[PDB]
């Protein structure tokens, strides 16, 4: 049976519009774990991007078009030939409205601009769901566990978030409860374009981060003092983040290929330099502990049906996700062993 | 479709009493991973022993009673309820014909006596269906695996032989291929018994090292050039041992009871005897890279259908064996030991 939509106790938790935030949930009669998936899908950081988002994605921007009920596959399936270890665990989906990489928290809108009307309240609504999911079941059996999950803006989402919401249910809730976190195609970098694109890539997300009010992990800006911004990227994150991360990262990830403007790609040149940013994108993974980076062009897995058949090294990523589970319960470096494009024979399309 | 008999195309490799050896095998249409599953029993180290052990155990010194087929249940099942992730490997089980924990190398008779008519073959019959494997498909195409598995004396036998059998394929043959090892209930120890026992255990071991001609691996008797015997324990074994090997052991293990002369245990004494064994069994594990070690009382896991069943913090031994082939799988780890030190405190237990 489906996740159904439930409200958040106060009131003035709201996506970008003003309408009220909120979750889905599909409680297990026994289970003490929980998967927590965050939504992506882009955001916006200036007056233009905002408005252009309005009109062309605007269930993104609101919730008064979300239904009562949704079925989400991949790790929310509750069918075990389809989430075969998490099938029978309590499931939470947080539908995406803020626009602000899960980071903003932004409560009235920027007085700067009093034609930029927006709310941006990302981590605020993430933070109100952990606190509502607390009466519902979460920690409430001792030795139970949270693996706080996201796609896209979703993945930068949890690695913003993830240090913070562990400390809030085991320090300031003493819950005895294991949390981790999972990043997919949420692993983004900073380089040259193809050709120059409209606005710098580090320029909007400065501009994004002022707009939205972002909240940022404490141990990283005292790394990025003159840019704390900086911190919106994995890579950057990463060598402070103390809670367990699995890094699920396509090698050719189609965000990262307009970010960096190639453009869908028709000649020699763009293909090379899709060729490159593969490379570039596995050595910004060489720290990471745990991580299963395919050579393949996609974008998100953790809410598909076919990611059961994602394998590296005849490894599927359920089987690798639950591996890091086992060892982080107080990883696996799974990086394609060949480099270029579809080199996997299980790349899905 | 069951495990089928085979022979071997050497003739020479007998069991004890000069009946041939040989295997069951279940070839998979496609696999390119081979489980190779070596059967315990315990042994016979002198005349006297291995006398008895004809009289009760005859099956376990001849191939003479064999049948034509067997069914092995747990990591040799091909249904994947049983056996989640090995259900569709090749498959390969060596019967234990040789009473010498698969180390024996005596291929005539110490003719010095001649009602001791004994050949103790096992290192030779393990080394010989390996090397039969190849040209039925073991390492044929790159990039397999093999996973050379044993339960009791096979526990044994897979730690003696390991670094042998993964050198051979690799090094002598070529092949591109992956080795590892499981010891399933084959982790000895010698300590006191509960009571004194008519023969002392390291004497046991010692007469049976030189009865077999016990082949040891070189590494190990270096550091025991004086009693190179003492390579039979799989904790003295270990610190040399390069190829990865995966160690399931019970912490009240019946078979360690039995050598530690326990009797059924009715007396607070020998309670305690027992809880102190798990004690000194867990801490023999100290150094081992990949460990499951629930605090059970029983002897074997492997072969059993309900080894699906047996989770130390939630984590079966099926996903704990799969862990381990994940994390290895370039040729180098997960220590689940029970974290409740007395018997039969998890909930699990078969
Ligand atoms: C409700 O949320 C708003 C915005 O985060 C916050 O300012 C306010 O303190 C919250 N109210 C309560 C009662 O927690
Ligand atoms: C067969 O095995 C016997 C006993 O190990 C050995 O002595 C002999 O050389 C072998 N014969 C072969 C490989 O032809």
């Amino acid at each position: 049976r489906s996740l159904k939509r439930a409200n958040l106790a106060n009131t003035s938790i709201t996506c970008n519009d003003g309408s009220h935030a909120g979750f889905y949930l599909r409680k297990h009669p026994s289970s003490k774990k929980w998967i927590v998936l965050l939504e992506g899908g882009w955001h916006c950081f200036d007056v233009r991007s905002c408005r252009s988002r309005w009109m062309r994605l605007r269930h993104l921007m609101t919730s008064s078009q979300w239904p009562e009920t949704r079925d989400v596959g991949g790790i929310l399936s509750p069918h075990p030939e389809e989430n075969p270890y998490w099938h029978n665990a309590n499931h939470v989906l947080i539908p995406y409205c803020s626009s602000d990489s899960w980071s903003g928290t932004r409560t009235e809108p920027d007085t700067s601009d009093r034609e930029n009307s927006w709310r941006f309240m990302g981590a605020l609504i993430l933070r109100q769901v952990i606190a509502e999911l607390i009466p519902v079941g979460l920690g409430r059996v001792p030795g139970g566990e949270l693996m706080l999950v996201g796609s896209s803006a979703g993945g930068m989402g949890v690695m913003l978030n993830l240090d913070r919401i562990r400390d809030f249910l085991v320090n300031e809730k003493k819950l005895q409860i294991t949390v981790r976190g999972v990043s997919d195609s949420g692993w983004f970098l900073d380089r040259e374009p193809y050709t120059p694109a409209a606005v710098a890539s580090n320029e909007a997300v400065r501009q994004g981060w002022k707009l939205w009010q972002g909240l940022l992990p404490e141990e990283c800006t005292k790394s990025y003092p003159t840019e704390p911004w900086r911190c919106y990227y994995g890579y950057r994150l990463y060598p402070t983040l103390k809670t367990p991360l699995f890094v699920f990262q396509w090698l050719f990830d189609e965000a990262q290929m307009r970010v960096d403007n190639v453009g869908a790609p028709v000649t020699p040149q763009q293909w090379n330099y899709i060729h490159e940013m593969g490379g570039a994108l596995r050595s910004s993974l060489d720290n990471v502990s745990a991580v299963f980076a395919p050579s393949c062009i996609g974008h998100g897995v953790l809410f598909k049906r076919d990611w059961v058949n994602i394998k590296i090294d005849d490894i599927s990523l359920p089987s690798a996700l639950r591996c890091w589970e086992h060892s982080t319960r107080s990883g696996l470096r799974l990086l394609e062993r060949c480099s270029w494009p579809q080199c996997n024979h299980s790349c899905p399309t």
